[PDB]
């Protein structure tokens, strides 16, 4: 085959719509996620129509390769996608219903800026490249667009999945292209991350803090070190769970902050101690008494200071 | 081809049985696991039928494309099934019977609250579409489900592998769609984690209680603070086992109240030091020697106030 | 095509054999390897039988799916095999020969009881469904089943490859079915181990016991609770090499049995220590004198105790 | 199909263009990265030459193997490109516009010196080899090369995408193969390497050189052996992100130099202590005051002897 | 089709030839590498023959499944080769020169004695199995064999592409089998290890080593123990680069080897603090004076001793 002829001199449009039965696999580090749904389509071929009272049943199923079809292809996947043809239903009048069953590998950005408390908008492009013969355009058919109650993206809830009904359309290498932009919105669940990542980084660097009640180097330094080791633990575990982003994380900064908080604290033990055998020991345990809500302090602010700066 | 015309107004009940070959690749984290079975469909086509007695032998054979074959689609899959077509058997009187043998990913959801004391049931659903010209209805034949003596889930114990007999069938864009589901329950093989994961993070904390005879703080830092190390490589060992829940899990749960039994057992310590700089000997060497009982106590009653709030 | 119509009212025979060019990817966690083999097939079907004499050359050449072909299937694999077909040869009198090569990932358990000393019988079940208008049987051409003496399985030597001669068949959802079973038995290179994980596990365990000539607390318990993080770095290395067995490794045993000659010495340690401060300096180190020579001896005793129990 | 026959005697030109859609998944380590994009093909076929006025249309579609195309090859991929042709359009005068989207992992090598500081030209080189009948030679279309505006490189920016528009052509086994070099420059963004690996692990040597300030051999070792502790956690975690190069790469010379300023530091400390023992505490902590200088500076110079060396 | 009929009663020869374009992923622990090449083969099929001078143009192409075509195929590989045809032209007298281009899995072994300064003999095995009519042998064009000035193995060095001229026939189950054997050796790039394992490696031992120059077991203790946390970092990090050889690798001696050089000094120290509780500083300081001496020359003995025994 190929295309339907133009009645006037119109473009074509092509009725698109999403419906997504599995959202799983939001890889982070590889800023892509899997889905699994129908793609449906709807377009107007006169020369498929026909008269229903003569020809007997309603409407009028084809295999696929035996009617013209438009070239939809999705633009942000690595996997050029897995389908099934479901049914190719075309109505009286010249009207085609196409619905396949895919799934693909995603690849939309994510921003990590608020990690673990971001939200996402995930991006599933879809294109169409226009013809010799015609222009072609897509459309959102929004009844044809939705998600299932089943859907589960573990560690993400899911918003809202829509579609920017105008298509921007353009120029690309001589013919025009007709490009959708359907939107997937999740947020994190943070829930996760108390538990297992901030309670316990917070719990050994207030062990570290129990070497302001203590005038044993000896000691304060195992206190201090030790515990900035513990605290290696959980940096080289939270970095790779993440992309290498160029922009600063919020959990970044607040572990990088961390990394003063033993550097610091290091030097007041080391200076405590130096005064200690330069005999001043009343200015020596002034500044670790001090220090003794110095920290804690300092850090409240601190983590409001970033907080504010974050959110 | 195209389906066989409703003698009445009837739907068209297509007859659904899986047999399981293989269970394997329980995968926790990613929350799926890889299935190998016959899928066994059964439907009356009567364009199809015949006469044994002017035939030759009982029953006709068919190439898979020859007939009318319905789409019956697994529903929560990732990879869209792999399957070979085994046998099409046609009884005289236009009953067909289809075999397949199959393999896909399936993704069902784990529930991990009881982790790793938990068991699941699994999902495997099956659907089929409708069609312009009738509707079309799954069911169940109870004869043609089951499963392997060979079939071992290893980590696991399998329990039943049952089909809820009443498919829900529901409007999903415009037609009906009947869906059925298929359920096998698992319960985790947990003896593993009582000589791998449980005892040994008990033994590394009891030995931080070993602080609690001693009055050498220079010694206690380092008895508790590199225990907390040892458990440290522990708890980042069983957190990456699993996927992040937003929910609490049970091992989480115990591995998070530790987390405090090293951290007020660092403050026990910290004030017997302090007291013992500040002259109070008999109060410091008074608290040493109550945590010597409170926290085995507090311990034993604490993991039993959760043990009752996870079962 | 359809079978060869039985000329009395036998099953057909049909003539299997296994030969393996490859055997790699023994995955140990998963209970897999990857076989790549030639799959030799043979039957009689009369229908393709004639004359030499008159046709031209002895033996007549046939496209895969011109002729009538049994439908032989592995059992236990996940990768519904890879097959090229390499020949099909048909004698003068009917008789059939069929050669594939194929490779495919093979789901045999092992049992790690013995790790790492363990032997296995791995096992290639092959199956064949049997059809409509007559019976189908395998049957071993013991000529046609071997090995190569290129064949290496890293970390395994391999002792036989051999077939159980006698399919035992059995009725599958109404109809008969005919189960070939190849065994691979192998012998795991326990070599590697003695100086990557037994000999150094037992150095820094041999090194913990440097404190029974030690009377210094301070020291002690570093001594002890260093070479017990230590040997947390060879537990949880070991401990992800293999599954989750529901069943006790001997491997698992020895590693379990050492975290309480960790906690037992913390303990003499903690009390040597202990009576020190309560003045009983011969009481305490007496108990450090017996020790030196009470922890080598229960050491070789309570080895030797699991070595018969498990051998 | 067989080529088009040379009017003269001249060698066919191809006119070739690659443009990306995306650029994903550069692996360091393998020193690869996968592109998906359009490639457009472009040749002289008069055989389809056609007369517009009487045709109908100006322009006239094929199906893929109807005409000839030439054998178009990527040369340095892994994956033998998996593509979808788009469109072939012939022009009235016999030349034919080929247009397919293709996707290929790419098998460029990066140069890591500089790392992470590094830019990199990674290399698509396309090939077509020359037929019996007439030579082939491949030029660039240089309107039909480029790239998207949504492509990201996660973790570089992306300067150019350009082609060596003269193909240096060559005799590979007999017969001539032309050879094209689409080149796509990038650099690496760095920034997030100073919070997470420059900084920290700067603070852990910094660290270290506390024990200048200290006079206590028993808490000296502590700080400085810890601090390399930690300091190993980062060189395994730098040391496995890249591959084994044969030539110093920057990051790994700095890495390396820090080794020896912990070893430096042990030696002056173990001098330190040594003399301490033998009574000069006079040239013992004449040594440590002048440490206190002697280390930050000879890290400045040598980081700006390193840094010039490398840049 | 079917094969080229004996003119006398002689095998036929078939002229091959390997040319690299790829060498990638040689993978240790595997113990396999992905190459992509040029298969090339050569036969002389009388049937093809033809006159040039009526014909026209001196040479004719084929489809492939047109002519009859050599059964080759790979011997050591897992993933059966993924194959384009490139050109098959047969000359006048009935030879055929056969073109694809493949890329492969490879899976030859590496020996690992003198890991990282080992050098390897890759293989890839060609095979021909011969037919009902008559007899195929293989043989090198050793002109059609090569590489690429391009090709590079990350990692490795490339010596020689090369092929045992005489393929050694014999039997397989019943027919011949004809087997070439090409040769690419390799040696890696030892370079990297120099300073990111081995200097390292050393000077974590060399500070173990300045417990010689102290005499407070507090301290030598944690010098020795910590270290030997350090040096486990580096065993687990080189163990997991390879595969379990059952024969000695030379870095896993040397690396075995330092397990004892941390339990002897250990020994060591553990002593001279024995012997100054049992007041004999003299004896005790004898054995810590000699030690200074025995444990770097004992080293650079048996690093010479092991040397020549593995070279
Ligand atoms: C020392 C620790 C040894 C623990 C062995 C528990 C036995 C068990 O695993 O008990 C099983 C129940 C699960 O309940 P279920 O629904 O009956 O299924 C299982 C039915 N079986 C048992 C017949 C197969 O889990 C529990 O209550 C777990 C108790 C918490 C123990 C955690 C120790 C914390 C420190
Ligand atoms: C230091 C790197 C900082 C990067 C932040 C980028 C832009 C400035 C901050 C803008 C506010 C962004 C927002 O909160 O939405
Ligand atoms: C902390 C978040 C906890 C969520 C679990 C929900 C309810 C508490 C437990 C209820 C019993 C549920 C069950 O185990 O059957
Ligand atoms: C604890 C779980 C024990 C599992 C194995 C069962 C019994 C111990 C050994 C039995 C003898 C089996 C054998 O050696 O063949
Ligand atoms: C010591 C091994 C050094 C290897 C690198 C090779 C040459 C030295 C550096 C040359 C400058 C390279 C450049 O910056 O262009
Ligand atoms: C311990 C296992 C050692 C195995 C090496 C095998 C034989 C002894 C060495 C022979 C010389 C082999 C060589 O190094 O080229
Ligand atoms: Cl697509
Ligand atoms: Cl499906
Ligand atoms: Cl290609």
């Amino acid at each position: 085959v190929s295309p339907p002829p133009p009645i006037a001199d119109e473009p074509l449009t092509v009725n698109t719509g999403i419906y997504l039965i599995e959202c799983y696999s939001l890889d982070d580090k590889a800023e892509t996620f899997k889905v699994n749904a129908f793609l449906s389509l709807s377009w107007k071929d006169r020369r498929l129509a026909f008269d229903p009272v003569r020809s007997g049943v309603r409407v009028k199923t084809y295999e696929p390769e035996a009617i013209w079809i438009p070239e939809i292809r999705f633009v942000n996947v690595e996997n050029a996608r897995d389908a099934d043809v479901v049914d190719i239903s075309v109505s009286p009048d010249g009207t085609v219903q196409y619905l396949e069953r895919f799934s693909a590998r995603v690849l939309s950005p994510l921003d990590f800026r608020r990690y673990p408390f971001d939200s996402q908008t995930l991006h599933i492009y879809l294109i169409v490249r226009s013809v010799d013969t015609r222009n072609i355009v897509l459309a959102v058919d929004l009844e044809k667009v939705g998600k299932n109650d089943d859907v589960f993206l573990t560690g993400w809830d899911i918003e809202s999945f829509t579609a920017v009904v105008k298509p921007a359309n353009f120029a690309l290498e001589d013919r025009l292209e007709s490009k959708l932009d359907y939107q997937l919105r999740i947020s994190r669940q943070y829930f996760s991350y108390i538990p297992n990542i901030i309670l316990p980084m917070l719990f050994i660097l207030f062990i570290s803090w129990t070497a302001f009640w203590s005038t044993s180097y000896e000691a304060n330094v195992t206190l201090v070190v030790s515990t900035l080791i513990a605290h290696i633990a959980f940096n080289i575990l939270v970095e790779t769970n993440l992309p290498k982003t160029p922009y600063m994380t919020y959990t970044g900064a607040i572990i990088f902050m961390i990394y003063l908080f033993y550097f610091v604290a290091v030097i007041e033990v080391t200076v405590q101690h130096y005064l200690k055998v330069e005999s001043q020991p009343a200015r020596a345990a002034s500044i670790t008494r001090a220090s003794r809500i110095a920290f804690p302090v300092v850090f409240l602010l601190a983590n409001i200071i970033l907080a504010f700066l974050f959110f």
